[PDB]
């Protein structure tokens, strides 16, 4: 059979704080597929971002990029610094984090946010809608842990 | 004890009794020593997939954290040459912004602090490094809470 779902009461409460875990595309730092390998490497080391979403000039999701992705590509094809200043990031884009849909179940988001630091949210047409981070989920989880008892009563159950 | 807004005692009880393994021990956490040369640390951080790593002393005592952005910022601050950077240990570029939590910290405080930082170094009263609590390990426990809380508890509308 299929696995367990999160309690309907928890899913109901968290869906009243949707604004918290979904971070819109306009508030998320991104790189374009046509951007320079060396330039985004210098930028990733200055900003100190583990990995950043890569999108196209028409705002469509491509993958993610990190310093370790660029550095692995440099070793793989023995590319010099001058050659890296002429290479776009399309060729070294990480596609391991499978993007979730806008209509994803909160039970799936909770399972996937454990595995990845962030989940890119896309439309059925692959338009980058934004990201869901471990931090934004924990903000909503924190409100749940403090305010769940405002609309709900929890009583212990004895199974013995 | 005049405590403020606390997490529900039922949630705190469940998280403490079933999945208290969110306190990743010091033996399972990758670390750097404060004497490790900056360039080799930078090369290691760029080879492995790590945003920032805890820095402990030779005597397993907490010092701070290190990231590529910490080393690179120190390099431009003093426009240091690559041979000057080779001799340099990471203890001069260490990041002490993440204030370590105590072993005796409340779960309510851990939950407020894990939102702010990707991980919380857990230390003793003598600053002995005990391990870390990550956003990932907290989310594993939170996931078990969201699925199995109703095993020992009944939730009814108020
Ligand atoms: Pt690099
Ligand atoms: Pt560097």
């Amino acid at each position: 059979p299929r696995g367990s779902q999160i309690a309907k009461e928890f899913e109901s409460f968290l869906l009243s704080h949707l604004d918290h875990y979904l971070i819109p595309a306009e508030d998320v730092a991104i790189f374009v597929d046509t951007h320079n390998a060396d330039h985004v490497m210098l930028l990733l080391a200055s900003n100190g971002f583990s990995r950043v979403p890569v999108i196209t000039k028409e705002k469509k999701y491509v993958g993610t990029i990190s310093i370790s992705d660029i550095m692995a590509y440099q070793s793989k094809g023995q590319l010099t610094d001058w050659e890296m200043a002429q290479t776009d990031i399309v060729e070294m884009v990480n596609t391991k984090i499978e993007p979730i849909n806008e209509a994803a179940t909160l039970t799936a988001i909770m399972h996937k946010i454990v595995d990845y630091p962030f989940l890119p949210v896309i439309s059925d047409q692959n338009d980058f809608r934004g990201i869901i981070t471990r931090k934004s989920i924990l903000k909503a989880i924190n409100s749940l842990l403090h305010d769940f008892t405002d609309e709900y009563t929890i009583t212990p159950k004895n199974n013995d």
